[PDB]
């Protein structure tokens, strides 16, 4: 009596618009845009000015419908069920043309029991899923003077309006880095069971909630305490009476075959637990803390009598404790030093850590597309970077078990969040319903994953929307409050709380800390709010200051606990420009490359060309500020050189901002985590992305790369007083020694006589995750540089250590390259360097060499042909001195070739024409 | 008492669709694709589907609305005329909101009074050009059961049906070889003609006819006889009685200055005559055959009693007698030994010459954005080819005045054609009176131009479409080849004869020639037609022979008179489709590229995949019977590679065939011409261009400047008797000798032993447009070649001879270079013959060299930043040998670094990975 299954994805599918005039070939996962752009009705959606030119498609519904589906049993003794783990988003589902369902929420797993459907049916029966018009909908919901209104500064939208009323991707309707191509479509996988009487059962969801006993959510847990694995599975149809449950745990050796206690059931779902010695578990650590060891966990649910198991779920999971601390700084803490008010970090298995690396959107408005080689080539990137987190801003989407899986198994932490974001919401009866369905069926699948690092309400409420409300409609604002704590506090933590004992909780991204957290008070977490005091120090930071006159004035940036977000725009390569853009758009300021630039955003539908402007400006001034302005006869190469500069101007500022953040672990703030905005590209397009839409790495992660480095030498510069401070900072969790060689050279490579009054060499101690000062010195009064814009110094840490948990006794040694130029790069009077490049087709090394001069901002550039990232760019190299430079080749088109067509430049490059 | 004028270019235009939702600014002259375009409403018209997906603007209206006009005098002593020199095409003209017009002929001056108009308005006069969707009015006009009607084979559609209505460049409704735009505006220049009476008259047109005395179109002019200059003036508006006419021509020194006699007048013309001693000018001849001496002559006419003129006219002339002769070989030839028939060539002052070059198709599917720049380049590709003439083929347009005076001094002949394409026209009496209103205007416009070497009354009449309809409805034949008569012959022949003396004629561009000639005879040419006898030869020929197992066989080639049209299509090159399409649609065989070959044309609106599919199958097959067939492992270099190898087939097929045409010349046939199909591409896409939208050079045009050269060595395989012959052909006017070296070696480069028993060297004789036979050898019987898949020939001629007409004693010297391969090139046994690529900015010469072997199809690609040519392309070398290749820079954007990015390859580089 085993479960019969028909996989949607082998069905054939037809896709219909509404005014019955486009047919095209359908597919089971995708959206309409993807069917349409295979069957040659329209190019490819990223392209050229299609933002615009596609909105008829976003404008009216799509069905897709199947042939007449064969092979499934007419017997009534058999249960009939369409399972829809993803459909986007307001359908009408037919089964041989009765509505069976009219699914509302991109982010809820569907299923509806079509028996009868079937019974009434005189021939095979035609699944077809009616998909409507988003913008329609919405724009009809909000029209209604019977639902809630918001002031226009609460609602103001990117491109189409009305966004909160849908639980859709809400970047689907255009964001500040991405357009708007509200797509719509079977979008995750689907399939029909047939289940047969005193048969197998179905299994639709699974939740594994691995904790420390006594462990609750936002408080430490006890790390000597036994392990408790809870189980409980969602199902379809019916499970006995007196069910019992058993367990296998193996490494993904036995850890565990047991029953399990405390077994519970209802209609749909079965429940057991079962506690296991604190000693048996091997421990679950992030990228270097480390070894990523998971476990695989099958549970069998047997019924009384039955000699064989008649559901079975296997999930691969992890042992660790992962906490979001944000409760009050303790006396413990202040006697320590550290500043009052709130902590925002994070602990792994009780240990505190420095959280490294960025924010990850979307990487596809279609997310059907989005692929397994796609998403490991941006692991890739993500590890190399040195990273140990991202966080999975909210709203895109809630990530796919495979997603997770990669993290899970390469050791990232995700901060995950709930998908709410830049405005205010609905909190009637139903919209709530809806929400706890998607926020229920999340948690629950989520739950098991090692890498899930905590769970937020959403994106810049306390923060930003909020006092924004505040401002905007002071009369309404402790209505909207209210509103905000009943569905992000009241009814989203005790949904979390019902299904999690691991994973901790903020009702938004970034916020000021809580007073208490009870699950016996009205609402269980009592935000601080604005509940502060002079002098004391709360929450995580952002920092968007686009004056470019204090962009490297460290005055000017924010002094908090953790940096969740910051950034400035860049222009992406030449090369990817030429992916989505004519040959004759190819020049900074194209009305094309201006329109697909949405800082700032349109805030409508309008071809918003004032408003691109502005992104244009910002980093026009910025280049012009500090870097060579290009003057390049041809144009392409006068285009390139300006897209390159303005990826220099964002590299500096964030190495300049992220030494400043680390640093602050050993300052009063304990500084402890720096996720710059934003890791990755939805399109071709001017943003804040490091890794371009093809996963193409700008100037940035090579930076950021050494920048996030375990041990650092970080040069400050005061420029008001030209004073110059080294410290070395390091993330280890013990105390390391070692040492910095500082040369300082003329811009040929000749030392500067008796190293302009410096030391040529200094050795350092520096705490576990800590810093420590080595070097201060006043440019003019403490040094004798002849002429500073003649004038480098040269960085090189060498230190000695071991990364947490590492197993062997043979200390690892940790390198770090850096520079420090006393003048702005404009300033700096260099010279042609005259590089020369070679590749060695054993070693696969590049070589460099600077044979002329010293070459600042050295850059290769792999060609078109190839996907993959260097070992090092963006660096300063002196003449006589080699360096090799490997490349990590994730694909290639080229046969090889391609090593043939890199290229070498620097600075230099910049003002030649 | 002068005329103002003011012109509508500097007049302010808004442009607006038929739907009151699309306005944008407007430019005089242009056309609404174009100013869309401008705007940022539509991308460049020639990328990806947009033949497809901007049709919605070919099926509208669209308004050309002026700003009020300002600074008319609106006193009512002075006329006020719109004078228009092209609007496109069905138009209604309003001035001060009343409708002054309904223009309906692209290729007419149209000129309406608004004198009273201008009077009744109450403040500045606005004028609006409201312009017809004009597949909508010829649909209309074909819907109506009182027009004529043809069968569906006669007016089978490229794109859009019932082209034959409307008088419009017709290959705007789509051709095999171009998109089908259907584009609307004021396409010419315009102006508004303030007239004062008793003042200054208004210039519409003149006519300049010099001829012999004597002479008669189509007949041989006396080269002994005196000069008749007449002109016939065109006005607005009052000339008063007996008005009075002088002329001075002048060198473009004094040729003539006096009064013209014998005049007369009417309402709006003036015309007198005055005749000059045969003695005093200096004649006119093409390219290579003289100077291109020309003449300004001024015309002014005055009026009893004033002292000066009222009427001015200057044009530049020259003096010359062009026949196009079609009649009956004469005894005197055929005792000469010149097979009976027809003729079909042309006499320059008296001098059969050898007629070199193509056919000239529309450049733009946008006529206004055709530029001089663009036009001049093409010229020059024109002369370094090796021309004398092109065929200004029907139906693109009339040619704008500009385009003939660069044809004029150049001195490249333009045989010219009316605006009748490929199909069967109305011939009611309003189309009629339409037409002649056309004929009569731009043959006057035209005649005085050098350059302009005879007219025929359209395309492919008597040799294809008039046999389709006798087969196509027999009954009815009888009628509509009476309307050809009538119109072609009775009205446009009496047309031309009333306004030339000068300009021969045929009905259409491929016939049987005449039987007799006489305007008393109401059908005043009387046609051969199919009244033929047995071995007799008549007319030009076509060779659009697509099985490729005989394209090299010249026993399929045509016996002829002339080859006014011949071709294969081939690919342009990556760099061209780069311009053009995606770079995910760069492959042999994708979507895009398929849909945009015209060959074979979709016969309609569909979207004809089939038989578009069927071009690029000839393509295929081509190379693949012949040439080595590309499997690059990179995608990119594989499409271009495939690009390149169908150019290569196109280029050998074409030489085959101009060789076998020139060599006719010395035989019974007597061939005089040699015109391929076709010179030029109106975008990107394959098609029988030799030269690609931007001006690009194919392989075509540097094999046929070579077989086009004043004396060529030529190769003839019979490879079914496996026999070579080498025949030596000279287009000069005059006996030359010289010789020939016939070297052959091994694919490696070493002599072959005892040259495989051929002479090494060969001296010769060959007469004034002639040819000789020097070689003769069966491959097995009278040569030894060891290995024939490692052999080459290699031929080099030299000669000593005089141009026609040249002034200096001292004899020019003639070389022309070859090859013969006894295999197929896909049998060659070659090897890496490792090129050696330099440029030399002093002597700017980029040497090449082959290293290690014989280079076959050696081939310079220059990059996509530069426009030009290279003095030699395409051709064999051996190692050791030395070739200096220079470069004709038309264009540079590259700031001189293009000369680093030109890249070298040759048939070997097809076959590797
Ligand atoms: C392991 O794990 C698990 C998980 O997994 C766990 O379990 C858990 O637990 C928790 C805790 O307790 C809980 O929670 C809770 O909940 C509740 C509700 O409930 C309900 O619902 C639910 C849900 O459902 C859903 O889902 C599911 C799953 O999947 C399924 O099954 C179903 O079907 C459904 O589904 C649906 O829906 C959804 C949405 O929702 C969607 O998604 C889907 O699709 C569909 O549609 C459930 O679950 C439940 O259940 C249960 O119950 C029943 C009876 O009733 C049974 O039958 C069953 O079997 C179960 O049982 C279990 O549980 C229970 C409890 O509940 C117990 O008793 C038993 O024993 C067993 O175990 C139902 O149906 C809610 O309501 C709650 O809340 C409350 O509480 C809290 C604490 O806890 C607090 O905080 C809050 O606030 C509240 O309270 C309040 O109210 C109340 C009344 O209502 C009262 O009493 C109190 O007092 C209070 O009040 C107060 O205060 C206020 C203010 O503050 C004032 O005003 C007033 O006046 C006063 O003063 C909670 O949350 C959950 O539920 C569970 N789950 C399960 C599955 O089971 C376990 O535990 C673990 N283990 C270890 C060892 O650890
Ligand atoms: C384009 O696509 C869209 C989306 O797929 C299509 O719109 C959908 O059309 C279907 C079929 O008509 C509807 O389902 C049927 O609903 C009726 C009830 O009708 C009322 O309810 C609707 C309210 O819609 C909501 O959205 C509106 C905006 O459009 C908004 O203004 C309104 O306030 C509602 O919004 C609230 O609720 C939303 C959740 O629904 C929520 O997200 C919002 O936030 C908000 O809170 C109105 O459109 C309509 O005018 C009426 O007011 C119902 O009677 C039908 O019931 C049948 O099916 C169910 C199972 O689903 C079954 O239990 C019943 O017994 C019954 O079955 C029997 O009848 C069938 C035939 O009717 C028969 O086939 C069957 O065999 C049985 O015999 C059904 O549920 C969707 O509600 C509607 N969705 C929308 C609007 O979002 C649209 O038609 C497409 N257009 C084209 C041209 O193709
Ligand atoms: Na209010």
């Amino acid at each position: 009596g085993k479960a019969s299954i028909h996989d949607l994805a082998l069905q054939k599918w037809t896709v219909t618009n509404e005014y019955g005039n486009i047919t095209v070939p359908g597919k089971f996962p995708s959206q309409a845009h993807l069917d349409l752009h295979a069957a040659g009705v329209i190019g490819e959606s990223n392209n050229g000015l299609n933002d615009f030119d596609l909105r008829w498609i976003a404008a009216q519904n799509w069905t897709y419908t199947s042939k007449p589906i064969s092979g499934l049993s007419k017997h009534s003794d058999i249960a009939t069920w369409l399972v829809f783990d993803g459909l986007d988003t307001y359908a009408t589902v037919k089964f041989c043309d009765h509505i069976v369902g009219t699914p509302d929420n991109q982010f809820r797993q569907w299923f509806y029991d079509v028996s009868s459907a079937l019974a009434s049916c005189k021939s095979d029966p035609v699944l077809s899923i009616n998909f409507g018009s988003v913008p329609r909908i919405i724009n009809a919901i909000n029209a209604s003077d019977e639902v809630q209104h918001w002031p226009a500064s609460v609602v103001y939208p990117f491109e189409y309006p009305n966004r909160q009323w849908v639980r859709k991707e809400q970047n689907d309707f255009g964001w500040d880095w991405g357009p708007a191509f509200s797509p719509v479509g079977p979008w995750q996988p689907g399939r029909i069971v047939q289940l047969s009487k005193g048969g197998e059962l179905y299994s639709l969801n699974t939740d594994i909630d691995i904790f420390r006993k006594g462990q609750f959510n936002n408080f430490a847990p006890d790390q000597t305490a036994p392990w408790v694995v809870n189980a409980s599975l969602d199902f379809l149809g019916t499970l006995p009476k007196h069910a019992s449950m058993s367990v296998i745990i193996t490494d993904a050796s036995v850890l565990y075959s047991g029953k399990l206690e405390g077994v519970t059931q209802s209609d749909m779902t079965v429940t057991g637990s079962v506690t296991i010695d604190a000693h048996k578990p091997k421990l679950w650590w992030p990228r270097d803390m480390g070894n990523q060891q998971l476990y695989n966990i099958t549970v069998s649910v047997s019924s009384a009598g039955s000699k064989t198991p008649i559901l079975v779920s296997q999930r691969r999971v992890g042992f660790r404790t992962i906490l979001f601390s944000s409760g009050n700084i303790t006396d413990a803490q202040i006697a320590s030093g550290i500043t009052p008010g709130n902590n925002w970090h994070f602990e792994i298995n009780g240990h505190e850590f420095y959280a490294k690396g960025a924010n990850l959107i979307p990487p596809d408005a279609f997310w059907p597309r989005v692929t397994s080689d796609r998403m490991n080539r941006l692991f890739d990137s993500v590890e190399s970077q040195n990273f140990n987190m991202l966080r999975v801003w909210s709203s895109g989407t809630y990530l796919p078990d495979w997603i997770y899986d990669i993290a899970d198994e390469r050791g990232v932490l995700l901060w995950s969040e709930f998908q709410f974001s830049d405005t205010l919401y609905p909190d009637s009866d139903d919209f709530k319903a809806n929400v706890v369905g998607e926020i229920t069926y999340n948690v629950r699948r989520l739950n098991h994953h090692a890498s899930l690092a905590c769970w937020m309400g959403g994106n810049e409420f306390e923060n930003l929307m909020l006092p924004i409300a505040q401002g905007a409609d002071p009369a309404t604002y402790p209505y909207v409050l209210g509103q905000y704590e009943n569905l992000f506090i009241t009814t989203l933590f005790n949904v979390l709380a019902a299904n999690s004992h691991s994973i901790s909780y903020s009702p938004c991204s970034a916020n000021n800390g809580w007073l208490e957290i009870d699950l016996d008070l009205p609402v269980p977490i009592v935000e601080r709010y604005y509940n502060t005091t002079s002098g004391h120090i709360y929450g995580d930071t952002d920092f968007y200051n686009y004056d470019t006159s204090v962009s490297f004035d460290t005055s000017a940036y924010p002094v908090g606990r953790f940096a969740n977000e910051f950034g400035f725009i860049s222009m992406p390569s030449i090369q990817t420009w030429q992916q989505a853009v004519d040959p004759e758009e190819l020049s900074f300021n194209s009305t094309t490359v201006i329109l697909r630039n949405h800082h700032y955003p349109a805030g409508g539908l309008t071809r918003n060309i004032h408003n691109s402007t502005l992104g244009q400006v910002e980093m026009t001034l910025a280049v012009e500020r500090y870097y060579p302005t290009p003057d390049k006869t041809d144009p392409v190469a006068n285009f390139s050189s300006w897209c390159h500069a303005t990826q220099l101007f964002q590299a500096d500022m964030y190495k300049s901002e992220i030494q400043f953040y680390r640093r602050g672990s050993g300052l009063p703030e304990r500084q402890l985590g720096s996720l710059y905005w934003q890791l990755n590209d939805i399109w071709q397009a001017p943003t804040w992305a490091g890794l371009e839409y093809d996963g193409r790495w700008k100037v940035l992660p090579y930076v950021s790369r050494r920048t996030y480095e375990h041990v650092i030498a970080s040069a400050f510069w005061n420029y008001t007083a030209n004073e110059l401070e080294i410290w070395v900072t390091s993330d280890l969790w013990e105390p390391v020694a070692g040492e910095v060689s500082l040369t300082w050279v003329d811009l040929k490579g000749k030392p500067i006589a008796n190293n302009a009054g410096m030391t040529k060499s200094t050795k350092f101690n520096v705490g576990a995750i800590n810093t420590t000062q080595i070097i201060t010195a006043n440019i003019q009064s403490d040094l004798k540089i002849p002429d500073t814009s003649d004038a480098v110094l040269v960085i090189e840490l060498t230190a000695h250590g071991k990364l947490p948990n590492a197993a062997s006794s043979k200390t690892t040694t940790f390198t770090h390259h850096n520079h420090f130029l006393p003048v702005w790069p404009n300033q700096a009077k260099v010279s042609d360097p005259k590089l020369h490049l070679s590749y060695n087709k054993s070693t696969k090394k590049f070589t460099v060499e600077a044979t002329a001069g010293v070459s600042l901002y050295t850059w290769l550039t792999h060609p078109a042909g190839v996907l993959g990232f260097f070992d090092d760019n963006a660096f300063v190299l002196r003449p006589g001195e080699k360096k090799e430079v490997g490349f990590t080749l994730q694909q290639d088109t080229t046969g090889g070739k391609w090593t043939e067509q890199v290229t070498v430049e620097s600075l230099w490059d910049l003002t030649t024409p």
